[PDB]
């Protein structure tokens, strides 16, 4: 593979089309979805030149680990939906790579049986029904090590996948929830913030207030996010709003972004729109569908060179370098 | 059906071309009908997170009434095209979901039939030949209990319609005007607001002063609007003036808005750029046409629940919180 | 016909291939002949209500004679290219229309003939080899009753017209010019306005200084125009233009356009943009090819009553009141 | 041929199916590819009329030499991938057309050989494993009679051809690098330049301030230029930065740029952006390929008659003219 256009094709011939479609799709009429990737094409880089590159390094350090890469796996729940190790097989490869992997409450591979694959795994949190059975699985990653609470605040409920509901797409009997809702308030934050000394990370804020407010409440960092178009169709894509959250932040948490990522090049974009690090969610799966573990190795491997040539060609030797390259608007 | 979308499909199979033609077309070369899509699609809402959502409620108050959702069936003449029900089916379905309905002028049923199916109605006024017959059919709408006169401005003659003209279309035997024209002016408007206590209604405002006139007139409320571009082909969307027509008025009447709202999603958006409540016109047609009163009924519960979600997911518990959502516009 | 374009097509089954690429045709990779139609589409209006139009006009007063619209007939070479009438049948229509005709100095019937059809026609200018023979042609079109000066501005040489190429295409041996070329500069604009007490019209200025320069060189107007683009290919068209050359000129000449004008919509567009009236080019020679004088009379009489339906719903009960119209910029 | 899109037609036919893939590929997604295009697609050029044109000259005065219009024939690796006779070919109708040739570190014929042609030539570097051996390239080129070094700085390591890969694409057996990498950075250029006295032109900048540390290290020129969308995937066109950059630089350096030059209309466009002069690269190949020395010569009169066409049609008499002509972006 030498773009990962080439594993989505692959990943669309080996899965059932309504399983495709349960990865592929977005809520609504998808617009959300499309204009993730729209607007990552009209951002373009203005590269620098004649830099030493004699040490050019794409790590990062973030949430008190260093990773190879200023990326990380996103949340996807029930990976064994495209193949028989699913988490397992992804954690692995994370692993290998040096890419946090971010371990999902809806898990079809316990928590802990994941965690215990090792590279310092990140949990992504639903609230449930009660504070206290979401503060206890919150209690039962930081216990497994995992390094960062990834708290899903974009999901008071799910959004309308109306290819799901065409499809009368369902969990097939082989795949459950191995860690086993109510919509999630600041309280709530506040509840999860109390009970960990693990960075709390807010994924799926969009207004800049609620990025202000997300460092006011004790966030170690914000996923700046429309959830891959999948929950209100018609939210601005997060890299729109990445910029001004940026400035508006000035350095108080982390700022990721994620939705499109497709290519060591968008990275570089969202790098120099000032993000911290991307999640990669789509990519990953095709990867997984397409050749499990070694399919996630592969994918990782390509990212990361990608990465390093874009990096490299704007005249970056480090990350915090990218941070600092201007971009132009363009049509497409 | 999952979207109105799936109506329109459901309305071309079962009408007559060139009744479709008629139901579908615009003036001119349809600019302005395109445009009113155009311009949905390049807002994007930016969603706020983390909020109470215990009691979200899509009601509103306007014109003295509680309305389910901030919307109305928009006036569309001579209902007995698509159904032989006609505005029986149309207002019927409207009560029960608790959505105003406006009564035509050139409606194909009696108004005071149609206001004795109850549900609190509105009743669209067009201009006649003569002050005092104009003034009758207010008196006769106000007698049989509608609550709002709903004054379309923006025909002083109707548009050319290239498709009817094509099509050779006229209306057929069994259609009437069975409640049996000069440009209306702002004498005429001091006429009607005159003779009634109802709110008078200005629908088809464009321009800021007229809007700003408008409150000076002692009118009520006002739809912004280009009349689903069948009116001057070229006219500017309503959605594109909205913004600046609601910051002109500052509160001194409701500013509704149509043209193109095709989704919950499209209603949180004219939410969120200002609009009192929006009116929604040729898709409770295609319901209309594809399965009657039934069919009404299926297209507003669906609307209910794509408004409900839409609100929630942008973290608006009433209809006034989504109104302070900002926008983005983007590239499609 | 009940839309410019249903000329177009008529016009394209009658006409020889290579005859109707002479015709559609512009230079280079005819950028600047698609943004033409690209710019006007852009344009929005925003109309205005309830105006009294008890009395709508679309006449207008300029260069001493009053027209039934705010439009003449564009200069367009070798008209019996189209039809055996050539000229004569175009000005006899424009003629019964009350729109003034532009005589061309390459027509294929003498500018005699035709200014005796009466009509009170325009005399369209290139510049000659020769001060005193460009005189002289100015000196027989005011002889011969003709009451403006159309200077072509924006021909030092003619474009590349690649369709022309390609085809070979040439004059038939049928077709002459009737009446029987060097870089016209500022000097040959004096020597003409020195030469003749009939208003000077520059067609073909762009630049907001060459507008105002006019002025200063005491032209009667300007036409604001690209010359359909087939002169400079990357020419910004006229409309876009408009705007800015009005505002320099402050009413010290007419301020014509032209361009891709094909709609009584479009007409108004350039109105509300500030125009004082427009040029048709390709659309007449369309109803010439399509059926002879006949066909002109069809094309000016729908041209007319789109123009009087464009601005009634527009709340104009004349040009004037156009021409304070405003617009908005959209996308497309 | 009449434009220049004839030639690229030709050579679709006789190239090898991988070689037209080498020529016309970009790196990634080919984003920056197209934008090269896209980006002067959106220029268009406001002409003056009625300037005295009497001795039109498309000539420029550009490092020490005149040359017959304001291009340059771009540096491109390996010609006898194209044609035989490669480099000779181009260089010979280089010279007889009055355009600097630049000869390519990684020519397929000797430098020498292609100085001994005449013409008064370019040299290209590319930075080698070795200040020496750098260093020796530049001493060859101007012992030879080259006129410019044109240092390309974009290029710290090649950027990632998908096309190439996919293909399997390499070097024939038959084609080599006649004159026979380290990346480049501000310490190379400072090298060069007190190793010859020669102007050195520094090829791929896009940075304002780079343009600027360009001028402070003592470049005579510089190439605003993202490689032909070759290098980084997402580089903003040079087209898109020019203005900008020529405003920085005042007068400093020559500004040139490249990147999707296909017409003397761009050109145009260019120089109206502020470019001193362009690079015309993939066209040139296609002229060669197409028909050799004769075919290059075809090109060159075309693009030489294209420029003279749209300087005149703008009013500008000479190259400075053309410079301060205005622009005004559009949509397309
Ligand atoms: C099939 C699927 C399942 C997902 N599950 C979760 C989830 O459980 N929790 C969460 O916060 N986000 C979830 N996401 C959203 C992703 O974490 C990510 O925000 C989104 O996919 C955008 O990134 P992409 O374009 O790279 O896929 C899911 C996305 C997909 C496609
Ligand atoms: C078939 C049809 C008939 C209409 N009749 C009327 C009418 O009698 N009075 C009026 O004010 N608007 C009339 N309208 C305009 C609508 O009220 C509304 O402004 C327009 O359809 C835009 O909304 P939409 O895109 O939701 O259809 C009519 C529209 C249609 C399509
Ligand atoms: C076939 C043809 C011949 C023309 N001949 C002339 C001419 O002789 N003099 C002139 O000033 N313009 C000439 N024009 C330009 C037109 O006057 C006008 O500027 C142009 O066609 C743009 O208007 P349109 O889009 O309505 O065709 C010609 C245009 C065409 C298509
Ligand atoms: C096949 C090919 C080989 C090239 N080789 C070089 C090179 O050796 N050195 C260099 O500085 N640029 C090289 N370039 C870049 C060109 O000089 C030029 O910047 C680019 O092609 C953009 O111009 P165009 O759109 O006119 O082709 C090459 C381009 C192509 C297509
Ligand atoms: O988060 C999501 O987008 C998603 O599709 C999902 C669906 C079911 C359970 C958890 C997440
Ligand atoms: O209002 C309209 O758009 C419309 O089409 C119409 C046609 C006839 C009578 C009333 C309204
Ligand atoms: O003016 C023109 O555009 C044109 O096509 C023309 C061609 C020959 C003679 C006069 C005008
Ligand atoms: O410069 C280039 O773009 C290019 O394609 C190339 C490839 C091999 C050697 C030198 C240049």
């Amino acid at each position: 593979y030498v773009s990962l256009a080439d594993l989505e094709r692959a990943a669309r011939d080996v899965l059932p089309g309504e399983i495709f479609d349960f990865l592929a799709g977005g809520s609504g009429t998808e617009a959300s979805l499309v204009a993730n990737r729209t607007a990552l094409e009209r951002v373009f880089v203005i590269p620098r030149m004649l830099r030493d590159l004699t040490d050019v390094t794409t790590e990062i350090d973030i949430f008190g680990r260093r990773a190879a890469l200023p990326m990380a796996v996103a949340p996807v729940a029930y990976q064994r939906l495209f193949h028989p190790e699913g988490e397992l097989a992804v954690a692995r490869a994370a692993r290998d790579a040096g890419v946090p992997y971010t371990i999902c409450t809806l898990s079809s591979v316990s928590l802990e049986e994941i965690a215990a694959v090792g590279g310092r795994p990140w949990f992504q949190l639903c609230w449930l029904r009660d504070e206290k059975r979401s503060l206890d699985l919150v209690r039962r990653a930081e216990d497994a090590g995992c390094e960062a609470i990834v708290f899903t605040v974009d999901v008071p409920w799910m959004g309308r996948r109306l290819r799901d509901m065409r499809n009368g797409f369902a969990l097939p009997e082989w795949v459950t929830a191995a860690n086993f809702f109510a919509p999630a308030t600041w309280e709530s934050v506040e509840a999860v913030r109390a009970h960990t000394d693990l960075p709390v990370v807010l994924k799926g804020i969009l207004a800049v207030e609620d990025a202000r407010r997300a460092v006011d409440a004790g966030a170690g960092g914000i996923v700046v996010s429309n959830h891959g178009g999948r929950q209100l169709d018609g939210a601005v894509p997060g890299i729109e709003m990445l910029g001004e959250i940026v400035a508006a932040v000035s350095g108080g948490c982390e700022v990721l972004v994620d939705g499109g990522i497709r290519s060591g090049g968008d990275v570089l974009k969202a790098t120099a729109l000032g993000a911290s690090a991307v999640l990669v969610g789509r990519p990953v799966m095709w990867a997984l569908a397409a050749a499990g573990q070694d399919g996630v190795r592969q994918l990782l491997e390509l990212l990361a060179e990608e990465v390093r040539d874009a990096m490299g060609l704007a005249g970056c030797e480090s990350v915090g370098a990218a941070r600092r390259l201007n971009t132009k608007l363009g049509v497409v």
